[PDB]
């Protein structure tokens, strides 16, 4: 492996260019972002073998300094003319290419950083603010880019993916956990009613990485989307083991939209201890992994 | 000093009776808690004469464990019948001095443990879930008790306070910071127009404490209202600082709650650095500390 | 309350003066700091009826910034000839009282930012290094300073304080706890064996507040000397609980610091559920907190 | 993607069997690990075909609960006999596949939970505690183990991997970084001479997996002995960049211990800001990520 690059990238921006015109699915109320505030966490990673000798023996000629990435990215945030965090990254890798022709390879991670509207009182009624905006640690979009430069100096795109981040959901009752194996080894009781309280990470691929930009909305796939499909198929699911759940939720997220290839899950397991009263449990965590595909 | 007890006692209740019958203010469209989920944190802190030779003898005859003062917290949640977590406190505090009467002094703190509505499609519309809760770590309200024993065994109230923590809000125009000294230990540039973002931690102390337990509950002030008073402020107002904007939003709070003494704010600035784009500042913050009262 | 400031101002210094001298106890190896690297994190706060207005009415014209508070430390440690956290906060406090004759009080608190040494090898003898040293983010210590001005312009400390922050020790064997209340609410076995884990914050206050600057050493309180003696005094006691170890810990540090008033515990219990083999209790963590005067 | 697992399980042994015979090496005075105290935090995932129905049919037949993970693991470091975090995964993993024959893939991370020796004194002389420990936050051990099942019922491990992890290295002098690429996008000046602050996560691998379970305990490569090579080879450098840097203690590694494959770095820069004095300096951070082969 021979990598660098700068993390923690913050850049925010705005009155973004608007994404409207997306296509609606009836799980979600979505229809655009405003991006009169828009916020992203860049993560830059560049290689190539031109850069062995700042390794190998201290030289620093074909050293872009990685404040000077910060930099770049933040230039860049400036002049973005798109609607999506996905389109964004391609923007900056895009151009990182061509201005630095002996880097062979970049990867960008893009996290958003959300906000959500506010009420204020003005002329006499109360409406949702231009000007106000409350900083949410909830979750949140997600999007990663990797590009390279090839013999002949043209660029590809060798991986996108999308995502959403730190959802966490509990569903209070409607949800059981039976007929596992015990042996030696459990002393976990059977559960017919438990409280699931699940923290996702759901990232999703486009099978044409083109849809994943926003220049044609309609066929982009929102983060505000799948979340709602999250919590509607959770609703809707008498749950059987949270590997049932991703299952469902992976499966529901493929028929709304037929344009991605697959969708990965990780998940927690943070249900609590009954002591109707219910405390923390202890930290050990159960965690799932998971591929759907069309 | 000598006191001891339970600190991070999480108790979750699912069907706390409704807060409802609740009075409007023109800022907020509160309009009461449905208390399907109710989570709270809560520390626990006791003390008493008769519990110095504990500490000086190791003599443990009068210790109430600090794990049963846990399950005295959270078996009192499953047994309240009232709709605050202030009026928890006090049927937590009570209970726990008529039990242990060696016991003269008892402070509490709970700080709500926050979940949001979510989203499912049944029966033909998307409506929200009755099932399915999104834990939030954004705002959250508190509340803080103290009782004490007094020699005739009665007991009294003797601080009261709820509060809402964790309010991060930032305003994208309208602010200015000016007029500041600029002497030899100045470099910060005057800004007529900043993006002000502020966390905020404001506590309200009411007259008469019988109001902070929700008995009466047109008499409440909810967290929530207190929020949107600070968010309305917030917009409709060009600030000339953090105690400028703080001692406004204090103003309109005692204003639209003639019922309560004093407001009490603890505020930062995280306010971003210009590179239009913005980034993260270096890590020393600007705090501001102000009580306003009737 | 009517304050503001700066919290979380970091400043590393190169080649402070060395502490020297101080007064070695049979329980530290403890004799002086090299100060080749010294770190602190302060937090200012200041006060005066003067500030009204800039609350009030939004007028700037008596604000120091707290950008400037921040680099009038930072400059103020740049020209400490002191010695000690405590003594750069004096050195603060005066100067900065002695500047803004419109400030009544300023509080201060330093916190060490704590490094350690490592090796290294020369002539294939190894050493410790003058060079590299390890930043840890274990046990640090701590100061305090309050001081105001008189109505006759004096300047007068009003409130003083060290202490040791952080520190984590279990002792494996040698701890009990029995012998407390057992009635409806006590699920708690006695435990004649137990591998008490104790959190420990440890606060002094000396009679003479001049023997905290370290001018003259023979008089110094360090840190350092202070977690060797709980830690001593940890391993010879056979604990009936923790409130029976601080109180015997702070009996040590009365004794063998006669320039000593008072020291000030606050303890948390995060003992290990036994599964011999332990593992992580759930979060709810005991505490006690405990003055010992001279 | 499929797999299921249980993390944060956190195990901590009194008296395993103490780590002796390992070979010293000029940079470091390690010669072993009492393991009065041993802790341990394991993430376990596991994958088979057979787990399909679980996730598609919500079919639990199959299922180890996660809870029960939790308890084979805290078991097994009950009996287990040997002296390496390394061979307990092993132990782990092959008794695991041994008892469900239904899983064909087992993965393990263990990370050290460390502590350190502290002081206590009796009848006049100071000596290390064989009682009491110091819980650290700082630089810890890890273990990384892959197993698999083979059609001819063979299990073997497929990847192997030892670190440490969390080190924090500053270096007050002797550090440059000049010469690297000035263009529009450059801002950074050169640095003749910087107090670089980098953290360090290094991992390695054996030409025989059998060596790292200490089996042999001449052939075991100690995470101590490794800190003690960065911080040596970091003191000895004239360094040109983190780049350089990391490549030299790479070399060194290799060097002395030629029974390693291969070490890998991901390194961090977190040097301070100049106002001698230093702050903190904003979010972003630079990294370096690099293979050194033998
Ligand atoms: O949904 C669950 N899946 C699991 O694998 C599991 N194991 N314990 N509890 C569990 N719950
Ligand atoms: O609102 C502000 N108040 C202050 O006191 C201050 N100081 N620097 N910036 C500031 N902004
Ligand atoms: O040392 C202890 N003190 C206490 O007060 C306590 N309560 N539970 N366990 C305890 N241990
Ligand atoms: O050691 C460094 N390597 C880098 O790549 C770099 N970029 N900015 N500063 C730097 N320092
Ligand atoms: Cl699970
Ligand atoms: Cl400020
Ligand atoms: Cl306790
Ligand atoms: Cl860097």
């Amino acid at each position: 492996v021979m990598y660098y690059g700068k993390g923690d990238v913050f850049a925010y921006r705005t009155y973004l260019k608007p994404l409207t015109g997306v296509r609606t699915i009836p799980e979600s109320p979505f229809s655009g972002r405003d991006h009169i505030l828009f916020g992203v966490n860049v993560k830059i990673s560049v290689g190539g073998t031109k850069l062995l000798t700042s390794f190998t023996k201290g030289d620093n000629s074909l050293v872009v300094a990685t404040d000077s990435m910060k930099n770049f990215i933040q230039k860049h945030l400036a002049s973005y003319t798109g609607t999506t965090i996905e389109g964004f990254l391609e923007y900056v890798a895009t151009s990182f290419l061509k201005k630095y022709s002996h880097i062979e390879k970049i990867s960008l991670i893009g996290e958003e950083i959300p906000f959500e509207t506010t009420f204020a009182v003005k002329n006499g009624n109360r409406a949702a603010s231009e000007l106000v905006f409350k900083k949410s640690r909830n979750e949140y979009a997600t999007a990663y880019l990797n590009m390279v430069r090839n013999e002949d100096n043209t660029l590809n795109i060798t991986e996108q993916q999308s995502g959403l981040a730190g959802l966490q959901l509990i569903k209070v009752s409607g949800n059981s956990f039976v007929g596992f194996i015990r042996d030696e080894y459990t002393t976990l009781p059977e559960d017919s009613n438990r409280p699931l309280f699940v923290y996702l990470n759901i990232k999703w691929k486009y099978k044409n990485t083109e849809d994943s930009f926003g220049t044609n909305p309609e066929n982009y796939v929102a983060a505000e989307q799948i979340r709602d499909i999250a919590t509607s198929v959770f609703h809707e699911t008498e749950t059987l083991s949270i590997q049932h759940l991703i299952y469902l939720i992976g499966r529901r997220i493929l028929e709304r939209f037929p344009q991605l290839q697959e969708v990965y899950f990780e998940s927690q397991n943070h249900t609590w201890d009954k002591i109707k009263v219910y405390t923390e449990p202890r930290p050990p965590y159960g965690f799932q992994c998971f591929t759907v595909t069309q």
